[PDB]
């Protein structure tokens, strides 16, 4: 319950060189939008989202150099704490995280996600618990599409 972590921004600042088309240490407009694909951005390759992407490109330029910097990228990363349609792509990572197992532990989500994104994921994930279960197991693939408790009202 504190949004992005200091550690999340510290490992995610490395994404500054991950998708960097020219490796300038900064993602430009067409470059930033490509980096963001792997994060599950709120924009897409459509004419409306490219305008909104440019709206963000203006706020992730705090140095007025026209390029996205490490301290700028975090601005989007803290938004990650809200739902998206692209979010299906990023949630696919839970299968890689699990590897072979049919459930993920809360601890495994809390390995790749130090921040609130871990608790967000844990909450919507299917509650696999009981004595036959290990403490803090969740079904990553059979997760609740109805969120943590937004049913049977
Ligand atoms: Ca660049």
């Amino acid at each position: 319950g504190s949004s992005i972590s200091q550690e999340q921004m510290n490992e995610f600042r490395a994404s500054f060189n991950h998708f960097d088309r020219d490796h300038s240490g900064t993602l430009g407009p067409e470059e930033f939008k490509a980096c963001l694909i792997s994060l599950g951005y709120d924009i897409g390759n459509d004419p409306q989202g490219e305008a909104e992407f440019a709206r963000i490109m203006s706020i992730v330029d705090p140095n007025r150099l026209g390029v996205v910097t490490f301290q700028a990228f975090i601005d989007f990363m803290s938004r990650e704490t809200a739902d998206t349609d692209t979010a299906d792509q990023v949630m696919a990572s839970f299968k890689i995280l699990a590897g072979d197992k049919n459930y993920i532990t809360m601890d495994e989500l809390r390995r790749e996600l130090p921040p609130d994104q871990a608790e967000y994921c844990i909450a919507r994930m299917a509650p696999y618990t009981g004595p036959d279960s290990v403490p803090g197991a969740l079904d990553y693939m059979s997760f609740s599409t109805a969120l943590y408790g937004e049913s049977d009202l």
